[PDB]
């Protein structure tokens, strides 16, 4: 299914530190953020996504329209501009973030009651799993 609406609570987080290191997130921030359980809130209406990813330390919001390239400013992350494009490959939501970093993007998809997220940068892959609230 393509319905990713809802509040999603993290069950699993694999190699988040490697992903952050590839983004050149500073040590203090990495070492706190790797500790944390995340929540994702997604509002999806047709093409239009509004997403909020939260932790006790820092949040990240990004909104986009599927199939419409946009300038993403990764504030609170590595603070870079990328040309972001989110599309559907089957039922997998695929984002490519064009810019300074090679192989940068993510893939997000539903399996049953869970949301899977794969974050890539350079040669690093972070895999996350969230359960629907
Ligand atoms: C790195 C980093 C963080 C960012 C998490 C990420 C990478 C969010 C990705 C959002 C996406 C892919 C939306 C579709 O779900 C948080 C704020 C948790 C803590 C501070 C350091």
């Amino acid at each position: 299914t393509r319905d990713q609406n809802g509040t999603w609570e993290m069950e699993s987080n694999e190699n988040f530190e490697g992903y952050m290191k590839a983004l050149d997130i500073d040590f203090a921030t990495r070492k706190i953020a790797v500790r944390l359980t995340q929540t994702k809130v997604i509002d999806q209406d047709g093409d239009n996504f509004k997403t909020k990813t939260t932790s006790t330390f820092r949040n990240y919001d990004v909104d986009f329209t599927v199939g419409v390239e946009f300038d993403e400013y990764t504030k609170s992350l590595d603070n870079r501009h990328v040309k972001a494009l989110v599309t559907w490959e089957g039922d997998v939501l695929v984002c490519v973030q064009k810019g300074e970093k090679e192989n940068r993007g993510w893939k997000q998809w539903i399996e049953g009651d869970k949301l899977y997220l794969e974050l890539t940068c350079g040669d690093q892959v972070c895999r996350q799993v969230f359960k629907k609230k």
